[PDB]
């Protein structure tokens, strides 16, 4: 039994395959840095020693390429898939770089939207199956210098909001949930406004790590809720309900 | 002086198309049917002599289509884009046709994203400019049976809501609203479940007209309101502010 993770080679992804190999389960990694992949498997394997780790060096921008890494995993029993990778921008949009903003539209939204569809169609009536999407603060509450990404993000929790809401209402075995964090640890900013070196301890005055995350994204697969929100202005981790208008 | 519409062969930008005509505006006319493009441009000239009328066959689900379409626009003065070319569907998500839901956030997402970014960047500090996305009802409240729509509809929702606040504070001379129509008279329902014939008369017990959802539009244009929005409930058109969080 696999948990597929994409985005793993750093960050959030990269701290949850190692908190979900301290629990034995086997991994599919999936970033576009085989490099880091590695290592982590490295990691994985000290960690845990039975655990079985699939690698998978796949640019997900690229919507065959989407469609590629699921078959290709066909003949796997997934239990649980993890729809983590994603970027950001820091741009007003009369400044954005398209060909950049296009291909977080690509990965984002498309990417997570081919995986969660597939994901649902072959698993919405199997035992113990999970869908994590990750969304973000920003995927409830618009933030200024931002507002593609946090498009994007209002995408990915209304989408997940309705396909979790979708499966309850018919009776689905598949679970889905959205991760909504807050300002967490890890290369996000310096990737979204492309420089290295943004400190979170000196810039940022209230924020989790990326090993906080992946405990939060844990217990969200461990409970009975739809959204899993870090809390604005107290940074509490809350398990609760959906947060939009559903018409049913 | 041109209002660019795409979505103009039917429906709501058709219905546009003829309602700014009546005002005298020269337009530029985006769909793929040109069939319908040309009979639509000789009721805006038995309308309005004077008016200039471009017409543009285009496929705006993809993403090069989309720039050639703005740079081939760029010997004209643009004063009203209006992001109005979208398509629905209806289905669980695990039911998807994957390629037409690819299509459709192409669409829906994409081409609106491409040109509202080129617009807001040529046209951010021109005065008398107006970017209008339209959206959907759906697009701040999420309707069993349309998980996908609806979440492209957020996306454009947040958009829009982000970029509009964002040319206020920023002191732009553009104007950025969006349209949120609920049950409109259109060929959308058709398209969406793929088969001629629906009937709001005997099936929808309220629902606007495409040249009702015209007006609304040219009401919108004609305000300070950033959202025209029908109530889902009464089914009176109401302009007014942004609906969603905004953390500025
Ligand atoms: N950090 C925050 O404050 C924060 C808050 C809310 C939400 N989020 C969300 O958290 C998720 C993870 O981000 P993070 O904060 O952990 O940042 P990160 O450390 O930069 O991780 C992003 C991950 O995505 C992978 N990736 C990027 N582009 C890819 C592509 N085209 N194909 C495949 N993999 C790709 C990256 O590895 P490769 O580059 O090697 O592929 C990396 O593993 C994202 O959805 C992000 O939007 C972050
Ligand atoms: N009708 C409703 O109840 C309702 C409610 C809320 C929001 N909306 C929104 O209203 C907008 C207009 O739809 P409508 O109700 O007027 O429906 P419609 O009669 O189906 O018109 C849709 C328009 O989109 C164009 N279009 C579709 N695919 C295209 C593509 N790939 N490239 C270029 N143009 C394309 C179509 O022309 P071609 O096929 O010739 O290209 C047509 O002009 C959409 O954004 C829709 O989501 C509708």
């Amino acid at each position: 039994k696999y948990t597929v993770i994409t985005g793993a080679s750093s960050g959030i992804g990269y701290e949850t395959a190692k908190l979900l190999a301290g629990k034995g389960k086997s991994l599919v990694l999936v970033a576009r840095r085989t490099s880091e992949l590695e290592k982590l498997r490295d990691e994985v394997k000290q960690i845990s020693p039975d655990s079985d780790v699939i690698l998978k060096s796949v640019d997900l921008a690229d919507n065959q390429n989407v469609h590629d890494l699921y078959e290709g995993l066909k003949e796997l029993d997934i239990e649980t898939l993890i729809n983590n990778a994603g970027v950001g921008d820091f741009d007003l949009v009369q400044d954005i770089e398209l060909g950049k903003i296009e291909k977080m539209l690509r990965l984002n939204i498309e990417a997570l939207t081919i995986l969660s569809s597939l994901f649902a169609r072959d698993h919405h009536d199997i035992e113990g199956t999970t869908l994590v999407n990750i969304s973000s603060l920003g995927g409830y509450m618009i933030v200024p210098n931002a507002v593609t990404y946090c498009a994007t993000k209002f995408y990915v929790s209304a989408y997940t909001e309705g396909l979790a809401q979708e499966l309850q209402k018919g009776g689905a075995k598949l679970r889905a949930k959205v991760l909504a964090p807050a300002a967490t640890e890890t290369e996000f900013v310096d990737r979204a406004r492309g420089e290295a070196g943004f400190d979170f301890s000196k810039a940022v005055k209230k924020y989790h790590t990326a090993a906080e995350m992946a405990g939060f994204l844990h217990q969200l697969i461990e409970s009975d809720a739809i959204v899993g929100i870090v809390d604005g202005e107290t940074y509490e981790f809350e398990l609760r309900g959906p947060l939009f208008n559903y018409a049913g």
